[PDB]
């Protein structure tokens, strides 16, 4: 009933005094959908302070949010302004893919097979949007366990960009010119502490040390632990530091792998 401590405008979405996780800018408190009837994560981000155009540009992109539609992907219902700038999504109650690994050292080639090219079937679907959706933080802890069944759904499009369609750049300025492979990068890493059940580069206390290694050619001290060859060679080539040097989704899926 309306318990609900907040408020939806068309009276829709009710928000309870229950917070389900804490974050830097992102507290998810409990909500409801009173047309569904699914119960949806309320989440309230810090006031941004935008101008008369990026307020503006915010709404046509919830909007596009709206439009995606996958059983691999978490739902994007709605948002609003209210005061701050709360989002509405799909509740995930299984937790995430991360806290699912920090309880075993070792994934039944099943699930790992399983889970992965459901990530891969998730990011192809963002990848095949018109314009691309490039999804730039992908882990673990973007990925939930959901349903009887236990598939897997890839939230958290916060740091995601739409794929953009000089002469003396500068080095950096060749680095910023990425694509979709470095959604394939990250599901390399994930797939690596999938089967390890170990973070990659625990061994690095920052970034820079991690930085030095990769462009090195030093894969995680984890890597030499992977049992499955199979999988050793997959995480391989998506990890690879020339982006174009790095397998595609479309080889993934027609991997002999993820075809078994
Ligand atoms: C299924 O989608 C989900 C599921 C779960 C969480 C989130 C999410 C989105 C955001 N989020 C981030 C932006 C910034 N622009 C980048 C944006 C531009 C359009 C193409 C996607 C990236 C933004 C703009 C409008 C908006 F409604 C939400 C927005 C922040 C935090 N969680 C989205
Ligand atoms: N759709 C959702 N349903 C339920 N819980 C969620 C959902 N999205 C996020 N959460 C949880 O809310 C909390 C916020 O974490 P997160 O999304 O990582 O933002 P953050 O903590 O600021 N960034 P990070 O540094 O990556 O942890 C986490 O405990 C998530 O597991
Ligand atoms: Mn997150
Ligand atoms: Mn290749």
């Amino acid at each position: 009933e309306t318990k609900a401590v907040g408020m939806s405008n068309d009276g829709r979405f009710l928000k309870f005094d229950i917070e389900i996780g804490r974050g830097s800018f992102k507290t998810v408190y409990k909500g409801l959908d009173t047309e569904t009837t699914v119960e949806v994560a309320w989440c309230e981000l810090q006031d941004r302070k935008l101008t008369k155009s990026e307020r503006q540009r915010f709404k046509e992109e919830a909007e596009m949010l709206k439009g995606l539609q996958h059983p691999n992907i978490v739902r994007f219902y709605d948002s609003w302004e209210s005061t701050c700038i709360v989002l509405v999504t799909e509740l995930m109650t299984s937790g995430t893919l991360k806290t699912y690994l920090k309880r075993f050292k070792v994934m039944k080639i099943k699930v790992l097979r399983s889970w992965c090219r459901q990530i891969l079937k998730g990011l192809q679907f963002l990848h095949t949007r018109t314009p691309p959706i490039i999804h730039r933080d992908l882990k673990c802890d973007n990925i939930f366990i959901t349903g009887p069944t236990g598939s897997v759904k890839i939230g958290d499009l916060g740091l995601a960009t739409l794929k953009r369609a000089p002469e003396f750049m500068a080095p950096e300025m060749y680095a910023a010119a990425y694509d979709e492979s470095v959604d394939v990068y990250a599901f390399g890493m994930c797939m690596l502490e999938m089967a390890t059940s170990e973070y990659p580069y625990s061994e690095c206390q920052n970034a820079a040390q991690i930085y030095r290694r990769v462009t090195s050619g030093v894969k995680p001290a984890s890597f030499d632990k992977v049992a499955i060859p199979e999988v050793k060679e997959i995480i391989e080539g998506c990890i690879r530091q020339n982006k174009d040097e790095r397998y595609s989704i479309k080889d993934l899926l027609n991997h002999a792998f993820f075809q078994e």
